[PDB]
């Protein structure tokens, strides 16, 4: 019946669960949970890690003595239930100091603040085990159209993440960074809205090789955008380090529901895709369970984020396997878009009389490219009405 | 009073002025425009030069001899009014053929094609002078998810790129590529959705100097982007080689409206953006007069674009020399944003105990950005009340 | 298997399965089809009845012999197959004299021709059996802010709808008007843009009683709102007269998809409600196939409509049926959102300690309200985990 | 230079400068604000009253003792200054209670409360001499289809209101409801989503008289809608009883931004309208001073939103006066928009053959609407270019 093991690579931060529900117009409805309790109920709902912010794990502003006992603490429940620890990231969001950014803040006392906190989590990511190191820019950008030169924040957020590599390479560390894009909120605009635009400030950086994405459903679907779409051109440049869960309705705030909620139809294809292109990496939820819902609700939560992504994957294994729809792709000339237009070169191209001089422009027209049957067999597939 | 003048480089395609005024839902309701009235009228107004789809100064399926009469006679408008051509494209969206698109339609034979009719156009738009020509790929995409895997749709799209490089290096014209992103329609979604998945997407291309982005207001705000912040990026990566200009409000079908409608705040900030970062390239208007207007209407829209465009020139120029401005941008440390945040290095950065153990977070949080004072000067600068 | 009969009352527009495939960037990629065609196939797929705008049906310019004999052809169809003509409406929005409206063009000449081309459309419907007619105002709007005061386009639509309001009731006509709603496109914005303000609308017109709504699913999800939501407002204030199911994938053009695609989940829910509801309407399919299909590919989307409404009643009427949905409901207190808050009184609640001083705020604030349990049951059913 | 008095009626919420700056993601980046400091500080800056949830003057929890301080020493402050308060409000959406709503909650026991606590809150305000008395149901919706009966939970809101509005009646105030719209946020969707559904559902309390809106700029542009359109709607219904004035860009999180921000043309043709129809009522400012700002900023802030309403007052009222715009007008039709379509009733518009049978309509099709010529006389007036 659906049930994950720790195979399947499924990962929560340690803030989803851990949210306690305070939104823009409204106070706490759950009491904090300590992040033992949180590693112990993940691994009993068959979760395979856990994930933290540096805040999230030891409190801001804690000495270096009560730093130490907090990762103790930490290290003892992932040792006593088999959790792993394949990701970190750093909180350069919630302190008031971080309010016009970390990397790109205006304030250049703040930029080198917020490298030297980044630093510090990095060695201790390292020590935990993770493999992948996760940027979020959250308060990257503005409100306002004269607050940021957004040449010279690219600047600085170049210099930023080209220092961190210096320092992971000096270190000899094996960890890499993904960058998480998000379009907006809290800042009105946040630089780098978009998988595209984090993919094309990679190839600037001096060493591309130690940077990817890390994308997230709902963060694509805040611009309208299609997120296996988005996946697929991350897959084809080689930079999916990590990839983030959840669901979202629309162009709206970031709501954090829980994976297949949202765009379901959006979810089969995603599942389809990083199932077929053989992606390895973690399958992390960030999502927030509603605070309307006590703790049995939070875990409930969780455990449907795993369900969804398992129910998923069984059909669209089934609709790929299934010989009409392997002989309706073929209808559809799905076989055709994988060979190349002109392996023969350009100039046997430009000879090619059957390329232009004599091509039947009508007669191509008139071939249907039987997308609704095959859609429509997808829709049965999902639906379990095949 | 904001007369425009050659000089100030503004172009128009021929099929914005040239709009007949057919919607999805409606008729046309003004005659075809013969290109050479349309140059005509151009110039009269101030123009700089026109634009083309090939299909749109040689009717699709014209004989040889038909095509060089309508050449000639377009070449004779030029000649007679100094008008310009400094871009051009290809029309791979009308015709039937191309209802799956044209590089990345599934059928190989369609794929051949499309390349074949860019390329005939190529030499046309060299011989006309253009410097620059523009790939919209608006057929490029899909409704549904399994009509299309992106990853072989992506090769197709490079193959194609990678072709038409190699063509123009192999004749030695001088004339550079530019990618239109634009998220959806006519397709659900669209292949490189936005500017950086356009720019990302270069970076994979065989010689990469060749291509560059032709971004449109309207595009990137359909997906609720930040258009000067898209543009900054653009100009960072070296690859801004052509510019549209209209309006839009907000996420809704592409509306086409003359530049200065939609929003009027983002317009004044894109001046602004192009005017300090000197950029050199036309601007060019890809809009459409609405279908309740006459040909009155029509050239009082066309108007309109290069009237709006000189008077937000003044008021960001006015903005920038304004000592009180120049006075709350230091205020707000955009002074300090264009300085490195550690020259000094890495190993200096981490023996700084000033930037971590020394520092004062709560004294550097209180700081105010003084952000919304000058936004109040901005808006007092556009508006004509300073 | 799904299997439709008109018993399930599904209805077509003529222009759904009609669309020749025109769009704003391309030529038809379909020949037109005979109306009698249409009913014929449509019939065969197990359709109960058709729709009519009057230019669908009598080409526009007809003289009264060519009506006439148009109208005879289709009438022999009808009764050759059993199909009904439970709808039917008036092309306000093609020809160029509507382009700025037709009740509230701002000439006057243009808002009584309106008229009178429905009047005389009225009459046909009734002849034909048809039980409501529906009014899409899709050129009553503006793009620009001076073009129309809205106060005095809102007393003209007040006017031409109690003019018709008139007219049937001089007539004798059992025949009930149903307003469809959207927020644009064609025009940059359309008056009466939801659900919302079409049902206030209808409050001030002098004989209320005779007019409802026609709310599209694609249609309100333009404007990023909650279908499902609107329906059940329209359903307590006793208008929902007929409604059009089309998917559409997020605020974007207006797709017309088949139904079931787009938003799968609001497709369940509105499914749902309806059923729930005892809705007895038709169920009327106003979609567009992509012209990406030939004529096979139209007829698999029209069977698609069908097949994913019936599909999504079972999975509907399996979730309400469920014991334990029925136990999760009450645990969220479904039961109790149902009971009076205060059917005791105003006084009684005044003098009511509990509900106030003695109220024991905290106690309630921690009781979770189990949506999520209950939302994953939802997803189960749906998918066919249960 | 557009400096505010007392009589334009300019009113803030105690929340709005008061705001602390936690969102989401970030803590307080200011101290709170004492409601008697705001109150001198507003009325130096030229407002002429304030607004009030319950909870923002008397914290939640307070003794009648500690209540009655509260109360007096904010008096004491109004006194002092002349500040009025023309509107109060309730809380309904901060305190955990109220997770599932106020008016709507699935628990019967909170719906109670919620009313009891409003009614206190209506006694204060009328002591206070409020004239309206605000609704915004933040929390009355749902994240998931199955959590809420949108039919019973309108029947509970109803209840509520009506109540209320018995309770006014009984006690023998003046004063009148407004309901706040809002599409979503903090809910995945909120009941009554806009101003239509707001006018709609008032249409079905048992005392209409009693109740109107209070619409939001930023809400109505949440749907991507046309907020001057709106108010238009509600002035035509009389219903326009208060108006909340702020800036949002675009589809996105409620951003809040000082009036004249955003969308700055619709802005322009709110102020137009509200000028021209003789709106009588405050004009409320909803807003929050960016998390980036201290209190000078906040100040600043503040003295925008009265600044941009005066700057935009008189561009619109040049705009209006100016000979060549009523010539522009008259030439674009607007004058026969507002004469009666069929004032010579039905029977003589199906006499009249020059309505149908004698009607030219391709000439009528070929008149140009000259609404881009109006439009950029408008954008000129706006911008202090005429």
């Amino acid at each position: 019946n659906y049930q994950p093991t720790p195979e399947d690579r499924f990962t929560f931060g340690l803030w989803t669960v851990g949210w306690q529900g305070r939104d823009p117009f409204g106070d706490a409805t759950r009491r904090a949970l300590d992040p033992v309790e949180s590693v112990r109920r993940l691994a009993e709902l068959g979760a395979h890690g856990v994930t933290f912010h540096d805040d999230d794990l030891i409190p801001f502003g804690s000495s270096d003595s009560e730093r130490e006992e907090h990762v103790k603490r930490f290290r003892q429940a992932l040792d006593d239930t088999g959790m792993k620890v394949p990701m970190a990231t750093t909180n350069l969001f919630t302190h008031p100091v971080f309010k016009d950014g970390g990397f790109t803040a205006n304030d250049r006392d703040v930029r080198r603040y917020a490298l030297r906190k980044t630093i510090r989590n990095i060695d201790l990511a390292v020590e935990l085990g993770a493999e992948t190191y996760v940027a979020w820019g959250g308060r990257e950008g503005a409100e306002s159209g004269g607050a940021k030169d957004v040449r010279d924040a690219l600047d600085r957020m170049k210099e930023a993440f080209d220092l961190l590599g210096e320092y992971v390479t000096s270190q000899g560390y094996d960890i890499r960074f993904a960058i998480e894009p998000k379009p907006n909120e809290p800042r009105g605009d946040i630089l780098l809205p978009t998988v595209g635009h984090a993919l094309a400030f990679i190839e600037r950086l001096e060493r591309p090789e130690l940077y990817g994405v890390n994308p997230e459903v709902g963060h694509e679907q805040m611009a309208g955008l299609n997120f296996p779409h988005g996946i697929a051109q991350a897959l084809w440049a080689g930079k999916l380090f990590h990839i983030d869960l959840n669901g979202q309705n629309g162009i709206k705030y970031d709501q954090d529901l829980r994976f297949g909620a949202g765009d379901l139809r959006a979810a089969f294809w995603l599942v389809d895709l990083l199932e077929s292109a053989g992606y390895s990496g973690p399958r992390h939820f960030d999502f927030k369970p509603p605070r309307t819902e006590d703790f049995d609700g939070v875990w409930a939560s969780a455990a449907g984020c795993m369900r969804n992504y398992l129910i998923l994957k069984e059909r669209a294994a089934a609709f790929r396997a299934d010989p009409e729809v392997q002989e309706a792709l073929r209808a559809s000339r799905l076989d055709e878009l994988a060979r190349p237009t002109a392996a023969d070169g350009l100039q046997a191209l430009l000879d090619d009389r059957s390329a232009f001089e004599e091509f039947d422009v009508d007669a191509a027209a008139a071939r249907g490219m039987a997308f609704e049957r095959l859609d429509q067999l997808a829709m049965d597939h999902l639906l379990g009405a095949r």
